[PDB]
């Protein structure tokens, strides 16, 4: 599925993302569209031969199983198949674990990189939410 910008914030609030850890919504919008482009289908390669999947790309090598990242953790307990649903619960979910475990939303880089110290509101202006 590939979201519009106010569905998916839309969504993400549902979820509760909305100021999870201090990090307010547009944080969590721009991460999505530097990720993934709003694809929940998203899935692309890291160098170390882990890969990241779904609509904020969390990665193989802790956070899901796919049965082919040697080495690896499972820390979300989840196959990485399933966040490429459209249903986007254990993405979020997945993501509470991972902005929680000390370096918060740093554990993107496209979002340390692209989102960070920018105007991150203008990703939900126009948005009812
Ligand atoms: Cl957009
Ligand atoms: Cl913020
Ligand atoms: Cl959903
Ligand atoms: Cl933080
Ligand atoms: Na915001
Ligand atoms: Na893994």
């Amino acid at each position: 599925k590939v979201f519009g910008r106010c569905e998916l914030a839309a969504a993400m609030k549902r979820h509760g993302l909305d100021n999870y850890r201090g990090y307010s919504l547009g944080n969590w919008v721009c991460a999505a569209k530097f990720e993934s482009n709003f694809n929940t289908q998203a899935t692309n390669r890291n160098t170390d031969g882990s890969t990241d999947y779904g609509i904020l790309q969390i990665n193989s090598r802790w956070w899901c199983n796919d049965g082919r990242t040697p080495g690896s953790r499972n820390l979300c307990n989840i196959p990485c198949s399933a966040l490429l649903s459209s249903d986007i619960t254990a993405s979020v979910n997945c993501a509470k674990k991972i902005v929680s475990d000390g370096n918060g939303m740093n554990a993107w880089v496209a979002w340390r990189n692209r989102c960070k110290g920018t105007d991150v509101q203008a990703w939900i202006r126009g948005c009812r939410l």
